[PDB]
């Protein structure tokens, strides 16, 4: 049998599986802190807390250009009323993409963050990425709130 997984630093393990049927997405999420390298290899958490038991789950990723091998390349299809399945081991947590918008760069304080939240996965999918100069023309923020 299995159990509730924890969030380690090792990026070889899978703590959760991100599955979005509308976008045919079925990709492993790489648990741990955010590192520039790993965020170019797949999707990892932005939260420094090893707790996936918390209601605030921030995950970071990158958009698609020439490479369809990014875990959210087809995220363009998914709508604000689709189903985001965050599978932790065997437990399937369904979230709805209630809050979707692609905002402008520079301003990280475009939205006010607080600890008064619901169960939401806060995915930071930068809709651009030049590693050379370290720039991105857009940050597409996607917040999925837990459904029952
Ligand atoms: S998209 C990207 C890629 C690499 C480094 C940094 C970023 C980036 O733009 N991140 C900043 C960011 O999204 N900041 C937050 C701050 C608050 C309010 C929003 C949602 C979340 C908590 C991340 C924007």
């Amino acid at each position: 049998m299995q159990a509730k997984p924890q969030i380690p630093k090792d990026k070889s393990k899978v703590a959760g599986y991100i599955e979005i049927p509308d976008a045919d997405i079925k990709e492993p999420v790489y648990p741990g802190p955010a590192t520039p390298e790993q965020l170019n290899r797949g999707v990892s958490f932005a939260e420094e807390n090893e707790s996936l038991d918390d209601q605030n789950i921030s995950i970071a990723g990158h958009t698609f250009i020439d490479r369809p091998n990014y875990q959210f390349t087809n995220l363009k299809a998914a709508k604000k009323g689709s189903m985001v399945y965050f599978k932790v081991g065997n437990e399937t947590r369904k979230y709805k993409m209630t809050s979707i918008r692609d905002v402008k760069p520079t301003d990280v304080e475009v939205l006010d963050e607080q600890k008064g939240k619901d169960k939401q996965l806060t995915l930071i999918t930068c809709d651009d990425y030049n590693e050379k100069t370290g720039v991105w023309e857009k940050r597409k923020i996607f917040v999925a709130t837990e459904v029952k």
